[PDB]
């Protein structure tokens, strides 16, 4: 993909059609984040007939581009579910029937625009996946009764709950890497989803890559599942920077690595493979540290988080840090192997007992959802550098 391909009378046609599609709202079923199964329905007007949102699709894996705002499309899907349990964790998407997969709704930027930030968009691997492998996989994969609707783990990851502390809209175009992802799309660097986000970006309208705040964390899905060498992560990582910095992004959230060895999932694995996953982690998060700094003296306001440092925490004393067991799995899964994720599993007694707020890891590889709020509470601390991107204020 390239967004140079795509011509002005491209961009004029597609933008030119103004058709109707529906929103279906998913929510969590369960009344807490022990539970990942959800359901969905229609969007409704306030009087209960279906909302229709107006705008145009593009597809080079289709994205709808509309003038209605996604705090309006939120609101009327809570009105619509009227969910009174806890931990409702309702998201959204297109379609034009029942047999339509999940596509996102982009909101154009209006004509009058200043410097405040007014989207996220987020690159990375299955630390920051919201539904692109699971749609790639026909909702097979990772099972959606054990691993919320296409997220590694049991809700939101830390993209979205920074999106939601904000207010702001994420789009997300992070690509689950976890083993058996290989089956529904040959592994792609992190310089391809740039790649692909800038050519949908082209039939945006008024858009301005400086108002968006991009968050980038990759590597590990690369190191653990797919054996890649530093060096070319390397080479992956930078040029993924320099097309987007080249492509007008001025704000961009990096961090570091959590030493994954600390998973569930090595308790089956050798030393060896303990060190030299781990030594790959050590060497590519001082890369991740100098592109930093690199880009801070070229001008751009970047922001690291030492995700590896806060995860070592956590998986030293997790009771420092309001958890009660970092060693195992929450699901009672006693095995590393890519199918897991095909099939539904149970929460352990201990996990049951304690919650899977207590616990670090929910199957044997992911963080929880408990995890991901946790380590956005940290990026968004005052001080932890989030205070030099131009965010607007909300009243309420
Ligand atoms: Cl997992």
């Amino acid at each position: 993909l390239s967004p140079e391909a795509i011509t002005s009378a491209q961009v004029f046609s597609t933008q030119s059609k103004e058709t109707y599609t529906y929103v279906r709202c998913w929510y969590r079923t369960g009344n807490s984040h022990d539970e990942s199964a959800t359901d969905w329905e229609w969007a409704e007007n306030p009087d209960g007939s279906y909302f229709t949102i107006d705008g145009y699709w593009w597809s080079s894996k289709n994205m709808f581009y509309t003038n209605t705002s996604q705090n309006v499309i939120k609101q009327r899907c809570e009105e619509t579910l009227g969910v009174t349990h806890d931990a409702a964790d309702i998201t959204y998407f297109a379609a034009d029937n029942r047999w339509s997969y999940n596509h996102t709704i982009w909101t154009n930027d209006p004509v009058m625009q200043a410097d405040q930030i007014n989207k996220i968009v987020a690159f990375g691997d299955s630390l920051s996946d919201t539904g692109n492998i699971f749609n790639a996989a026909q909702w097979r994969f990772p099972n959606p009764d054990t691993w919320f609707l296409g997220h590694f783990s049991n809700g939101f990851v830390w993209t979205e709950y920074i999106a939601q502390a904000k207010k702001l809209p994420l789009y997300n175009w992070a690509v689950g890497g976890a083993a058996g992802s290989n089956q529904y799309v040959a592994l792609t660097g992190v310089k391809d989803q740039v790649l692909s986000y800038l050519t949908y970006a082209k039939m945006a309208k008024n858009y301005k890559p400086e108002n968006t705040l991009f968050t980038l964390e990759f590597g590990l899905n690369d190191f653990m599942n797919y054996n890649r060498e530093v060096v070319d992560v390397k080479t992956d990582f930078s040029t993924a920077l320099i097309k987007l910095t080249d492509a007008g992004a001025k704000n961009i959230m990096l961090m570091t690595l959590p030493d994954a060895t600390k998973a569930p999932q090595f308790k089956y694995s050798t030393q060896a493979e303990i060190e030299k996953v781990r030594a790959k982690i050590v060497e590519f998060n001082e890369f991740i540290k100098a592109q930093a700094a690199f880009y801070i003296i070229q001008g751009y306001n970047i922001t690291l988080y030492d995700t590896h440092g806060l995860f070592e925490q956590l998986t030293q004393n997790p009771q420092q840090h309001g958890f009660v067991n970092a060693s195992d799995a929450c699901l009672n899964i006693n095995r590393a192997s890519s199918a897991d994720y095909l099939y539904s599993h149970s929460l352990t007694n201990e996990c049951a007992t304690h919650s899977s707020d207590k616990y670090v890891f929910w199957g044997v590889t992911h963080p929880t959802t408990a995890v991901h709020k946790y380590i956005a509470e940290k990026m968004l601390a005052p001080g932890a550098g989030m205070q030099r991107f131009n965010f607007h204020h909300h009243h309420h």
